C-alpha cells in the first residue's frame, strides 16, 4: 500500500494558504508540485558541484559531464528504452515534438503524403504537423471523438492508406483523462510502413510505461508534470531512426567542427540534438524526480490515484447539474462545467475557497468545439491529493450553484 | 570599493576542494558559479510559490505569472531596453541567436545579399548565418582579425555595400577578452540599412551595458554565465523589428488559436516566441542573479575585475615560453598555450593542483585556425577570483614547464 499523508510531508507547498484557506492544488496537469528531494537535488548540485558540461578538462567540469549522462540512463531504464542513447534532452514536449516534425518530419514526408492526427490532441502535437503539412504539400487527417471522449476507431480504415508517413497520438488525453489503445494503434500504423509518435506528457506520471512494448517510433514527456522541474523535457527515438535524423537547431556539442571556408559538421546521435549549454540544473532535478517516483511506485501511485478517482466521481454524482467530459475509466483529470455559468466564474469561486483547478481551452481548441463549448474547468488528482481534497470540491461545487442559479 | 572575501561568501561552491587541494575556479566564462541568492530564490519559488503560468486562473499560477513578469521589467531596466516587451526569454545565447535567424532572417534577406560576421565569433554566432546563406542564396563575408586580437576594421570598406543586410558581431570574445567598438560599427551597418545583432553573452556580468546608446537591433545573453541558472537566456529586439517577427517554432503562449478546418494564429510581440511551459525557475533565479549584481554595481565588478587582470598580466611575465593572445586590453579570459605542449596536457597538471580552467577550441575553431594552432587554455578571472589564485596559477605554470621542459 501507499500513505498519502507520509507523500504529502515531502511537498512543503501543500502547506501553503491561498486566501487565506488552505490551499487544494487540484492543477497537477497543467504543472505538478515538487518533493523537497528534487529541489534539494538541484540546490545541492548548484551549492558543490556546479561547472559547464561541454565535456571539460578540469574536475568539477567531468564529474558534472556523468551526473548528466547518468540522468539520461535513468530515464531510459524509467521508460525501458534498449539505449540511453534513444533519449534526447528537450526543452519541453513541446519543442520535442517540433524537433521531429523538422528533422524528421522535413526528410520523410512529401507532397501528397498524409499525416494523421486525432481531435483530442493538445496543441502541441497539432500545430507541428499543420506546418510540415504546408511545407511538403502533404495532408492533415484527423481520426475524431465520440462522444464519451474515446476515439472513433472505426475510422481508421478511411484514414490511413498506403502514403500515410506518421501517426501523431496522445497517449492520455490532458482535458478528458482518455488512454488511448497505443498498442493497437502502432500495429496497424506499422503495417504500412507509417511512424508513431506518442504524446506521452500525461502519462508517465500515472503508470508505468514501457517504449518496448509500445513498440513506438518517437516518445516525448514533460518534466514539470513528472513532479520535476521546470525546462526539461524527454524525446525518445528509436535507434535506427535517431541515427538517420539531419541536423537543425546548431549550437554546441551539436556542432562538431566550423569552418569559414569548409562549412561545418555535427556531432553524433542524441548529442547533435542538443545545442549550446544544457539545462543542467533541469536535468540533474529530473533525475531525482524520477528517483522519487520510482521510490514510491508507479504500480502504488496508479492504485491510490485511481480510487481518490473513483471516490471523486462518486461524489460528484451529488453535484446538481453538473456535465462531465470524457469516458468512466479516466486517468488524473476531471472536466466538467456546471449548469449555463462559465467556467471562468466557476474557477473563480473555486479559487476563492483555495481550490485550485484550470479553467479555458486547455490548449485543446478543437476538442471543445466537438463539444460545441468555449471552455471547461478541470480538476486534476494527483498522488498528493486526498478525499477531504474532493470533498471541498464537491461541497465548494454545491455552494456555487447554490448562490449563482 | 568592493570585498572580494564579502563576495566570495556567498558563494557555496568556492569552499569546495578538488583532488585534495582547494578549488581555484578560472572557468566562468564557461559558465559562472551562483551565489546563495541565486539558488535559494529558486529554491524557494519552487518551496512556496510554485505554479503552471499559462495566464491561469487560480492565485497561485496568477501570482507566478506576475513573477516572470516582472523579471523580464527588471531585465529591460538591466541593460536599459525601452520597454519590458522589447525581451524574449530563450534557451540561452545560441537558441536567441538562431531565432533571429529564422523569424528575421528568413524575411529579410534574399539571394545575392550578404551578411558580415567576424572571424573571432563563437559558433553560436556563426552556424546560423552559414545556414540561413544556404537556404536563400547569400553570402557570408567575414571580418579578419589582427595578431593582437583586434578586428581589422580598415577591410569594413570592402564588406559592407547595399546588399549587406546584417552586421553579426560579438561584444566581448569569449576567448581572447578583446571588446569591440561596437558604437561605431552600429553607426556604419545603419548607414547602409543593415541591421545589428551583438552577441552579448561575455559582456553583460563585466560591466554596465546600454543597448539605447548602443543603438543595436538585436542584443542577446546568457543566464548561467551571468551568475544564474542555467536553462535561460535573454535576447533583447527593437519594439519595430519584433513587431514585424513572423512565426517559427509554435507551441504554448505561442499559438493563440487553432483550428482543424481554418488553421491557428500566434499571439503577440515578446510571447510569441516564447512556446511551450516556460522556464520559470530559471527565470526567477536570473531575476535573482540580477539583483545581486546590480546590488553590487556592474563598476564596482569592472574596477575589481580590471585590477585583478592587470595583476596577472603582470605575475604571467615571469612565466617562461608562455604564449598570450589577444589584447593588452582583455576583458574577463586570458588565452595562452605553454612552449610547446598540448593545452590538453597543461590543463591536465593545473586541474591536478586544483585549478580548473579551459582547454580545447573553445567553440571558436576559426579563431584557432588564424593563430595556427588547435588549441588554447583560457583562464577566466571573474569578480569572486583572488590575486593567490592568480599566484597559484602562475606557480602551476612555472612548475609544469620544469617538469615537462
Ligand atoms: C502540457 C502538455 C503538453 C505541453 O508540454 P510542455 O511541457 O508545456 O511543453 C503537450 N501535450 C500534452 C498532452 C500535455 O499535457
Ligand atoms: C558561451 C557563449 C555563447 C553560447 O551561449 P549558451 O548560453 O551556451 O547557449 C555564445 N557566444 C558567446 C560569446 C559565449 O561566451
Amino acid at each position: 500500500i501507499f500513505s498519502v499523508d507520509k507523500v504529502r510531508a515531502d511537498f512543503p507547498v501543500l502547506s501553503r494558504e491561498v486566501n487565506g484557506l488552505p490551499l487544494a492544488y487540484l492543477d497537477s496537469a497543467a504543472s505538478a508540485q515538487k518533493p523537497s528531494q528534487v529541489i534539494d537535488a538541484e540546490a545541492e548540485f548548484y551549492r558543490h558541484g556546479y561547472a559547464a558540461v561541454h565535456r571539460g578538462i578540469h574536475t568539477l567540469s567531468a564529474q558534472a559531464t556523468e551526473k548528466m549522462e547518468n540522468v539520461r540512463k535513468r530515464a531510459s531504464l524509467f521508460i525501458n528504452a534498449r539505449s540511453a542513447e534513444e533519449l534526447v534532452f528537450v526543452r519541453g514536449t513541446t519543442e520535442g515534438i517540433n524537433l521531429v516534425a523538422n528533422s524528421w518530419g522535413n526528410s520523410n514526408v512529401r507532397a501528397g503524403d498524409n499525416i494523421i492526427i486525432s481531435q483530442m490532441e493538445h496543441h502541441a502535437n497539432i500545430v507541428p504537423w499543420q506546418m510540415l503539412c504546408a511545407r511538403v504539400g502533404a495532408e492533415l487527417r484527423v481520426i475524431p471523438l465520440n462522444p464519451d471522449g474515446t476515439l472513433q476507431l472505426e475510422t481508421l480504415p478511411t484514414l490511413f492508406d498506403e502514403k500515410t508517413r506518421l501517426l501523431a497520438i496522445t497517449h492520455v488525453s490532458n482535458v478528458l483523462g482518455t488512454e488511448n489503445p497505443l498498442a493497437e494503434m502502432i500495429t496497424l500504423a506499422h503495417q504500412h510502413g507509417a511512424k508513431v509518435l506518442v504524446d506521452g506528457a500525461q502519462a508517465v506520471m500515472h503508470h508505468p510505461v514501457d517504449v518496448q512494448a509500445l513498440d513506438c517510433d518517437f516518445y516525448v514527456f514533460s518534466g514539470h508534470k513528472l513532479y520535476g522541474p521546470t525546462g526539461i523535457g524527454i524525446l525518445y527515438v528509436k535507434e535506427a531512426l535517431l541515427q538517420e535524423m539531419p541536423p537543425w537547431a546548431g549550437g554546441g556539442s551539436m556542432i562538431a567542427t566550423v569552418s569559414l571556408s569548409e562549412g561545418t559538421t555535427w556531432t553524433k546521435a542524441p548529442w547533435r540534438f542538443e545545442a549550446g549549454t544544457p539545462n543542467t540544473g533541469g536535468i540533474i532535478g529530473l533525475g531525482a524526480a524520477l528517483e522519487y517516483v520510482s521510490a514510491l511506485g508507479l504500480n502504488n501511485i496508479a492504485e491510490y490515484e485511481q480510487n481518490l478517482m473513483h471516490y471523486a466521481l462518486s461524489q460528484l454524482e451529488s453535484v446538481p447539474d453538473l456535465t462531465l467530459y470524457g469516458p468512466q475509466n479516466r486517468l488524473g483529470v476531471i472536466a466538467f462545467n456546471l449548469g449555463k455559468h462559465h467556467a471562468y466564474d466557476v474557477g473563480s469561486f473555486l479559487d476563492n475557497y483555495g481550490i485550485a483547478v484550470r479553467t479555458g481551452h486547455h490548449c485543446a481548441m478543437p476538442l471543445m468545439a466537438y463539444y460545441n463549448v468555449p471552455a471547461m474547468c478541470r480538476a486534476s488528482l494527483a498522488m498528493y491529493n486526498t478525499h477531504e481534497e474532493v470533498d471541498r470540491l464537491v461541497t465548494g461545487l454545491q455552494r456555487i450553484h447554490r448562490l449563482l442559479g
